[PDB]
C-alpha cells in the first residue's frame, strides 16, 4: 500500500508514491522542508529555489540528505530517491539530466550545479555509491575498441580564476572530491612544514 505525497514550490508539483509505513516520517520531512524553502516568485528567477520539478525534487533529496547521518531517514530518502532516479534518469547518469535542463529548461548553472551537489550526495549518503559499472556510450565504445581516448591535463595560463573552479569542485562534488581535498591540503602544509623556507613564500598560509 502507497499513497500520494504532493509537494510544490508556485506552479511546478511533484508527487512521491510513498508507502504508509513511511508517510508519516516523509510528511513531516514535507512539512519542515516546504517551512525551509523561500516563498515563490514568478518565473523562479530568485537564486536558491527550484525551477522545474526536476529541480525541486532534487533539491529535496540533497536537503533529506544533509539531514541523514550515516536509520531515522534512511527508507524515505532511498524511497524518494528511487522515484527522482526513475522518474528523470531514464537509465542515463546525473549530468546527461543537467545538460537537459540546462538547455531546454530555464535552468542556470548554479542551480544545475546545486541539483547535481543534492543528487550525489543522496546516493552516497542513502548506502548506495556508483561501484555499479556505468555504461557510458563512450567508454562502451572503447571496451569494444570503437574509440580510443587520450587525457590532457592542462596548467597556466588558462584562467585567472581557477580558484572558483575548485571551490566549485568541492561545493558541487564535495562527497567525492573531499577526501581528495583534505589529503591534498594535509600533505600541501607537511610540505610546507618540513621544508626550510617554504613559510616565507607562503605569506598568507596554504
Amino acid at each position: 500500500s502507497t499513497r500520494p505525497l504532493t509537494l510544490s514550490h508556485g506552479s511546478l508539483e511533484h508527487v512521491l508514491l510513498v508507502p504508509t509505513a513511511s508517510f508519516f516520517i516523509a510528511s513531516q520531512l514535507q512539512e519542515q522542508f516546504n517551512k525551509i524553502l523561500p516563498e515563490p516568485t514568478e518565473g523562479f528567477a530568485a537564486d536558491d529555489e527550484p525551477t522545474t520539478p526536476a529541480e525541486l525534487v532534487g533539491k529535496f533529496l540533497g536537503y533529506v540528505s544533509s539531514l541523514v547521518e550515516p536509520g531515522q531517514f534512511d527508507q524515505v530518502l532511498n524511497l524518494c530517491l528511487t522515484e527522482f532516479e526513475n522518474c528523470y534518469l531514464e537509465g542515463n547518469d546525473i549530468h546527461a539530466l543537467a545538460a537537459k535542463l540546462l538547455q531546454e529548461n530555464d535552468t542556470t548553472l548554479v542551480k544545475t550545479k546545486e541539483l547535481i551537489k543534492n543528487y550525489i550526495t543522496a546516493r552516497i549518503m542513502a548506502k548506495r555509491p556508483f561501484d555499479k559499472k556505468s555504461n557510458s556510450a563512450l567508454f562502451r565504445a572503447v571496451g569494444e575498441g570503437n574509440a580510443q581516448l587520450v587525457a590532457i591535463f592542462g596548467g597556466q595560463g588558462n584562467t585567472d580564476d581557477y580558484f572558483e573552479e575548485l571551490r566549485d569542485l568541492y561545493q558541487t562534488y564535495h562527497v567525492l572530491v573531499g577526501d581528495l581535498i583534505k589529503f591534498s591540503a594535509e600533505t600541501l602544509s607537511e610540505l610546507i612544514r618540513t621544508t626550510l623556507d617554504a613559510e616565507k613564500v607562503f605569506t598568507q598560509g596554504l
